[PDB]
C-alpha cells in the first residue's frame, strides 16, 4: 500500500488516534547560527547534527540531518512558511530553535538566501521556508504518533511567529491552507506543480495528509 493510499484507507482511525496524544515538546537548540550565519555555510558546515551548505545551484541555504529520524521514502508532503520579505531574518531567528531541535520531525528544510534572489517573487515575497516531511516507518507509512508530532510542530511554528510579531507574506497559489494558518501552507510535489490554480488547490485540499493536519 502506497503512503497516500494507507492514509486514505485509515483516515478516521489515524485522526482519532492523533486526538488522544499529549502535547509534543521540542527542546530548543541554543547554539544555532542566525540568518547571517546560515549564509556563511558555504560548501559545508555542521550545527546540531544538521549538515549545512549554501554554495550555489539554487537560491536557498540547505539543512539536512546527518542521522535522519524518518526512515521512509519521501512521499511529496511539504510545507512553506510565508512572511514579509524584510522580516525573514527575524522570522529565522524566531524559528531556529525549533528548526534545529533534536526533537523536530523535519530532517530536511531550506530557507531562501535573500542575497541570491533574482526575480523569484514566489519564494522571496512569500514561501521563504520549505519543510520536507517523509513517512517515519521503514515501510514508508506514516505512524499516528509521527503525524501528531508533525501537526504539533507546524502549529508550534505558527505560534512562534505570531508571538514574535511577524507579519504574513504572499502565500503561493500552488499551496492550500485553512483559515487558521496565517503563515503555513501545503502542497504535495508528487501530485501538483509550482504553478498554482483553483483546480490544483481544490485537488490538494483532498490530500489525506493535508486533511489529517487540519481537520
Amino acid at each position: 500500500p502506497s503512503t497516500n493510499k494507507h492514509l486514505k484507507n485509515n483516515f478516521n482511525s489515524l485522526h482519532n488516534q492523533m486526538r488522544k496524544m499529549p502535547v509534543s515538546h521540542f527542546k530548543e537548540a541554543l547554539d544555532v547560527p542566525d540568518y547571517s550565519g546560515m549564509r556563511q555555510s558555504g560548501f559545508f558546515a555542521m550545527s546540531q547534527g544538521f549538515q549545512l551548505n549554501n554554495h550555489g545551484y539554487d537560491v536557498f541555504i540547505h539543512a539536512r540531518r546527518e542521522s535522519p529520524q524518518s526512515q521512509g521514502k519521501f512521499a511529496g508532503d511539504k510545507f512553506h512558511i510565508s512572511v514579509l520579505r524584510d522580516m525573514v531574518p527575524q522570522a529565522f531567528q524566531a524559528l531556529s530553535g525549533l528548526l534545529f531541535s533534536e526533537d523536530s520531525p523535519v530532517d530536511k528544510w531550506k530557507v531562501t538566501d535573500m542575497e541570491k534572489v533574482v526575480q523569484q517573487a514566489r519564494v522571496s515575497l512569500g514561501a521563504q521556508f520549505t519543510l520536507y516531511i517523509k513517512p517515519d516507518q521503514e515501510n514508508s507509512q506514516y505512524s499516528a504518533s509521527f503525524l501528531h508530532k508533525t501537526r504539533q510542530f507546524i502549529e508550534c511554528l505558527e505560534s512562534r511567529l505570531s508571538e514574535n510579531g511577524v507579519i504574513s507574506g504572499q502565500c503561493p497559489e500552488s499551496d492550500v491552507h485553512p483559515e487558521n494558518w496565517k503563515y503555513l501552507s501545503y502542497r504535495n510535489e508528487l501530485r501538483s506543480g509550482r504553478d498554482g490554480g483553483e483546480m490544483q488547490r481544490q485537488a490538494l485540499r483532498e490530500e489525506p495528509f493535508y486533511r489529517l493536519m487540519t481537520e
